[PDB]
């Protein structure tokens, strides 16, 4: 009860910022996550046993694959925490606890491929699940590992309230599948400029509590660029895989998952910052303006991009 986490000064400080890297010590990401918990939930929102069985089977079940992996969760649940700590009352507490643990779950035993290669493969959870594939399966392992003995962080919420946050955490994970995102946003975009968002509007909160899970997801553009071009190797080392499994299946791949077309990479950077990325933080700037930082961030590395077309790096 009185056993605070504690991190050094130097995370301790940077850890509040939007632009923060977790770092390569695996070892110190589940203390991360729980000082997360602590500070944006309390210390009383979940039995430290129970969240620190329930972090070290969520962290089994993801893969060691080059992007989708236990490294993303916990820099999506950090992305999602900065934004709670900066919209202090906006969000109930069956929120907090719900969000933090919906980003750390997210892509709970993703393989590193798209639902469009699920599809094409005729993979067994593509005839389970005809849309969201993957993200209803993310949901699916989540509710699984809540069910294991002594994993039950939720065990103290009454029936309806436990109902409620994995309610909660079902849309957020669903809201991930970027398919989903575009209507999403142009729903708000409307919203918003018409003047009828109203945050006390159960569908309006659920749209705009899917727009933090995309722009949480999409984090990785809001870093300092070392970090952001770095990640952006991971990331195509993944669609590349993809792309030489569609090529067994007999499908050219699209130029973005084709290794032979990694020339067109900056080009092709340039259209996701445009056509997702901008939008995304603009709108979610609009509805919760101290979020801010992530546009500024995502708009620097647009930049940056297009330094790298002009020859410039
Ligand atoms: O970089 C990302 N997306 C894109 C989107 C469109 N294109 N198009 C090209 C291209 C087009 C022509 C030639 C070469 C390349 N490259 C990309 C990369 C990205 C970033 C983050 Cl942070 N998350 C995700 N998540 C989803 C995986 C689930 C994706
Ligand atoms: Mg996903
Ligand atoms: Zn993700």
């Amino acid at each position: 009860g009185l056993m605070q986490f504690t991190l050094p000064v130097r995370l301790c400080k940077e850890i509040e910022l939007f632009h923060f890297d977790i770092g390569p010590f695996e070892n110190m990401w589940p203390g991360i996550f729980v000082y997360m918990v602590h500070r944006s939930c309390g210390t009383s929102c979940f039995e430290l046993e129970k969240l620190c069985r329930f972090i070290m089977s969520v962290k089994k079940n993801y893969r060691r694959v080059p992007y989708h992996n236990w490294k993303h969760a916990v820099t999506v649940a950090h992305c999602m925490y900065a934004i709670l700590q900066n919209n202090h009352t906006l969000f109930t507490d069956l929120e907090r606890k719900g969000l933090l643990i919906a980003c750390l779950c997210h892509d709970l035993d993703h393989r590193g491929f798209s639902n469009s290669y699920l599809q094409k493969f005729d993979h067994p959870l593509a005839a389970l699940y005809s849309t969201s594939t993957m993200e209803q399966h993310h949901f699916s392992q989540t509710v699984s590992i809540l069910q294991l003995e002594g994993h039950n962080i939720f065990s103290t919420l009454s029936s309806s309230e436990y109902e409620q946050v994995l309610e909660i955490i079902r849309k957020a994970i669903i809201a991930t599948d970027l398919a989903l995102y575009f209507g999403n946003r142009k729903q708000l975009e409307e919203m918003y400029q018409t003047g009828s968002l109203n945050l006390n509007n159960q569908s309006h909160r659920d749209r705009v509590i899917g727009l933090m899970m995309t722009a949480c997801d999409l984090c990785s553009v809001t870093k300092l660029w070392p970090v952001t071009k770095l990640t952006a190797n991971d990331i195509y080392a993944e669609f590349w895989a993809e792309g030489d499994e569609m090529k067994k299946l007999g499908i050219q791949p699209i130029p973005m998952m084709d290794r032979d077309k990694k020339d067109e990479v900056p080009q092709g950077q340039l259209g996701f910052y445009n056509a997702v990325a901008i939008p995304c933080y603009t709108t979610l700037t609009q509805i919760l303006p101290p979020t801010e930082p992530l546009l500024k961030a995502c708009r620097d590395n647009l930049s940056q991009w297009e330094k790298v077309i002009r020859g410039e790096e």
